[PDB]
């Protein structure tokens, strides 16, 4: 549906984020991870603004990957919550947090953070 | 199966709408007690349907685009966490609120916070 | 002064003996009762020495590298949050903690929470 | 004291942080933000593992400024976590929370997360 953040996307690790941005502001497609305690492609789902500002800011987005598909399950989920900045040398400049099911015990260290930049592959 | 779908609400006072399938989706709105929002919003997301047996959570997260037929707020919050289920069912997680800035602000785009969800 | 000086807990039982000085700075040590981590370690951090007037919380953070004499986790903790002093004294922070890694394995060198602190 | 960390660096704002990582395991010295409620040089303060590990990782550190000098006061504190990576092109490379002071009605948006790179200028 938008032509700009629809495509096959690439991160700085090498993952693969395939996505359209649908009329309905829903974003749709699979992700597969280049790390971690994932193989293959997994189910996304988010949503993003159909109707971004028009003073130059980007478009906010974000996205949910639970990290199980038929072959691996690693009882973890990350979402992705940033920026579509369009243009000739596009990006979803994104901030994201997975967490891993733990044991209230270990809690405390249930939540990784990072950042991931995506640029398409188109 | 998980106990997800129902409604929740958090410690600001905000109310989660859930649907969980069988698949690992999540379904449903949003309604902020706070900041630049008014009335329910879409959101989806996904959790782990094949959680462990061990008393470990479940992990899930969603998004919620901040544009609804009321309001636009240009921003989008994303919820990462996890499950437990019962009676007295807790979704404890933490959250990543983007507005769209210039590339210049986007140092100023992002809050960062935990909520904690307990069933209505 | 600002009442932040003390001992004190959080839930997860860690203890934080600080000392805030006139000019901003905390020194002391903390103690976790979690992860790879022994006895005391050396922290530091700043605090708003002329927080405003209106019922706002103190702005604060603190840094511990987990080496002491004891154990080496090869890791750092910033906590980030707000001080609010009186009978009832509370921090509420969110923190970073960095393992040092290779750059390889950047994506999953930082843990994310929150921890709240009240006076002992 | 440790000459790889020691110095003075930028990061992609354009903000100096000029620092001295001492025998002690302190960092010491000041900040000077590019952007936001700042003018001037800040007091910052931090620690560092002055032992790091032998395997090729990062030395771990964290610094925290309070964004209160001679001359403004935002009412804030930024606290930057990461790790320092040495080698001919060493970098700093950082995520932060920046907290403000706020009501408990407003402590919701209180803090902003995001990552800088350091990079030395020496
Ligand atoms: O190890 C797991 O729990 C599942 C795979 C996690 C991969 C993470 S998601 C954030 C970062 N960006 C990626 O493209 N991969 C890693
Ligand atoms: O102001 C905006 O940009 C839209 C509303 C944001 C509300 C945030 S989302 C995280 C936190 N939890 C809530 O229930 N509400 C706030
Ligand atoms: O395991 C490590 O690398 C060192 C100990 C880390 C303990 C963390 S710091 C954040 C959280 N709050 C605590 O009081 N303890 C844990
Ligand atoms: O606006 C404020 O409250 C004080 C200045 C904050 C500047 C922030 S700290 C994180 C980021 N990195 C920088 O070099 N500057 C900004």
């Amino acid at each position: 549906a938008e032509a700009g953040i629809t495509g096959t996307w690439s991160n700085q690790l090498g993952s693969t984020f395939i996505v359209t941005a649908g009329a309905d502001g829903a974003l749709t497609g699979t992700y597969e991870s280049a790390v971690g305690n994932a193989e293959s492609r997994y189910v996304l789902t988010g949503r993003y603004d159909s109707a971004p500002a028009t003073d130059g800011s980007g478009t906010a987005l974000g996205w949910t990957v639970a990290w199980k598909n038929n072959s691996k399950n690693a009882h973890s989920a990350t979402t992705w919550s940033g920026q579509y900045v369009g243009g000739a040398d596009a990006k979803i400049n994104t901030q994201w947090l997975l967490t891993s099911g733990t044991t209230n015990a270990n809690a405390w260290k249930s939540t990784l953070v990072g950042h991931d930049t995506f640029t398409k592959v188109k």
